[PDB]
RNA sequence: AAAA
């Protein structure tokens, strides 16, 4: 694809065995994926991106990763809708026995990253964050800049 | 400090309001519904021209404005919580009683630290929501709402 | 994904 083959700013960065995405595109938790090569996922979505959310999880099945989800939020716009969602994925896959997690915050609306790093937050799981440089007049990423990068790491 | 919540538009005439910019259209749409006396403003090299629009437009209201400041890295929650936090003790030493973060514009970790600086702060943190197209690629502004998203104790 |  246009992403980069190479994305971690650091080995740290794409060493976990699970990753929980809040999605509103497949494209991006896609990429993220093959960066981190995790061994399970969770993913949080909405009515409206259930459908690419669905089609992360298809694809991470197929390559035999254990995946939970996708749950709905009912309102994308609530962080407490969010939270609840991502805190009851990262307990779920603690229960299935996945040792180190982290939330890639980057898709959803932004009340739903801020409830995934809430969550995030008080799990003691780090947060992910995919970075790029813009357009000129900022309304389009470049994806062939794109870096993974940990904003937190409050494990 | 402040909790996080759930659903309710912001009604408050917040006093003054502290932006992280990446557009001019936003952060003019909600100082027109706020209509506070103070602003602050908070960009990147890449947005300076919008966050200078918006104070060009604010000032001539007659709004005190202070910055824009400039973050050195908008992908560093850190620097972003540095301004935003310099901004709210700017603001309320120039006499501002109430301040709310709009934390919409800029990139997720730009607002992120807006986050961080208005919980350290006490004061609440304001969202932009709206509607999208179908493919969730376009916010349709006619859509616009302001949403509270902490509640200040 | 600098307003999913």
């Amino acid at each position: 694809n246009r992403f980069p083959r190479v994305g971690g700013v650091s080995e740290s960065t794409v060493q976990w065995e699970g990753v929980v995405f809040t999605v509103s595109n497949e494209s991006v938790p896609r990429w993220v994926m093959a960066q981190i090569q995790p061994a399970y996922m969770g993913l949080v979505a909405t009515q409206a991106s259930l459908a690419a959310a669905e089609a992360v999880a298809a694809v991470a099945r197929r390559r035999g990763i254990e995946v939970h989800g996708p749950l709905q939020v009912a309102d994308p716009n609530d962080p407490a809708a969010s939270r609840s969602q991502v805190a009851l994925l990262l307990s779920e896959l603690r229960r299935a026995g996945c040792r180190e997690i982290a939330v890639d915050l980057t898709g959803g609306k932004l009340p739903m990253s801020l409830g995934a790093f809430m969550a995030a937050e008080e799990a003691g799981v780090a947060s992910l964050y995919v970075a790029t440089d813009f357009d000129k007049h900022l309304k389009v990423p470049d994806m062939r800049t794109a870096t993974l990068r940990q904003i937190s790491q409050p494990e």
